[PDB]
């Protein structure tokens, strides 16, 4: 390791930095955002019944006509086929909020908070094998101009030092990545998570409808 | 009980009566349910794109990261199909309000007004050839008391057979004036239980575009996007 071996040191620091300055807000964003998101989809679903008993009684009124009965089995069989596209939407947003909202809340409400720390206890035990470091050097000088074997206890001790520094730094580095890298995994993981629950959504309406629409179809240009 | 012509009546005045008292009512809270789950799936639409941005704003993070920029793709794309599955509920969206809940409006809002000129109508005329027939019948039974068989002059045999002929024709003109007010009070009926239904069915031939555009782009990158997860 050079004089870069800093850049290193610096590189940790900046790290855990921006997963505070910008990472965690942003995510608190994102979460403000799919809660929005989420409180607008739960008003589908509410509104999705007075429309499925309202084509369920406009099928009891065809099934009760004098002659337009066998239309009160298609608009039933179409609430039919609302009730369980409704009831896969449900499941998604209940996905929605289980699995990638609250999970977020509470991984980000006080991960600033440790993070800093982390970082400052990092700074500082890296602080002290410097100070450590720095003090010993500031005596194989006070002695290699004194002298003008207890020389070759300090430049193998100052090296010793050089070298539990030099693989603390990068330690810290590999951690920090981990910790930038975890916390956008995280994310995407329940992101597909729910985007899985999401197919299955659209999976049953295509299908049901696929089923359906030729027969309903058929009924009218009957 | 008083033959074919006037239960077949009754079943004309019954289908009037069932359009206006129940089903135009039932559509009208049909059509202001429609407009309720609208302006929630609108809702969504609004809420759709703060997520958008959300979702966007990670990527971009991402993509500064330093291990981390590849996730930033994912991301993106997550974001993509997302706003484009959007953009085909704005579609559904569109038809369930023009082909559906406006066109159930104008058909319905003055509906009942002009079924119940039409029940009138008829009402009245088909009550003016049956005035007609009983007074008819009844100058008939007027004249026949009248009768002294073998001695009736020509001038009488004559009317009652103008009789005869006059009420077999209003007798069958009536007939046919109630028969084909049924199959009209039927088509009436028949034909908005079918609108309906068409509308419904082209809703739902949106709906299926828009559930099927979602199968493809999901089915086609959560897989990748499930790799790029796996590290």
């Amino acid at each position: 390791s050079l004089s870069r071996s800093e850049e290193m040191h610096r590189l940790t620091e900046n790290v855990y930095k921006t997963i505070m300055e910008q990472f965690n807000p942003s995510l608190r964003n994102f979460i403000a955002m799919g809660k929005n998101y989420e409180k607008a989809l739960a008003g589908v679903t509410y509104a999705a019944k007075g429309y499925f008993d309202a084509l369920v009684k406009m099928g009891e009124l065809a099934s009760e006509s004098q002659g337009s009965k066998e239309l009160g089995d298609v608009l039933f069989q179409m609430a039919e086929v609302h009730r369980q596209i409704q009831n896969q939407l449900e499941e998604m947003l209940k996905s929605f909020h289980n699995e990638l909202l609250t999970q977020l809340e509470q991984k980000v409400e006080l991960d600033s908070r440790y993070l800093s720390a982390a970082l400052k206890k990092y700074q500082t035990e890296q602080r002290s094998k410097g100070d450590a470091l720095d003090k010993c050097q500031a005596e194989l000088k006070k002695l290699r101009k004194k002298s003008q074997d207890k020389e070759l206890q300090y430049i193998d001790a100052i090296s010793n030092k050089q070298g539990e520094l030099e693989n603390y730094v990068s330690d810290g580095y590999k951690t920090a990545l981990t910790e930038e890298r975890r916390r956008f995994c995280f994310l995407v993981e329940k992101q597909c998570a729910v985007a899985k629950n999401s197919a299955a959504y659209h999976s049953k309406g295509k299908e049901l409808l696929a089923q359906k629409l030729p027969l309903w179809q058929q009924g009218v240009d009957s």
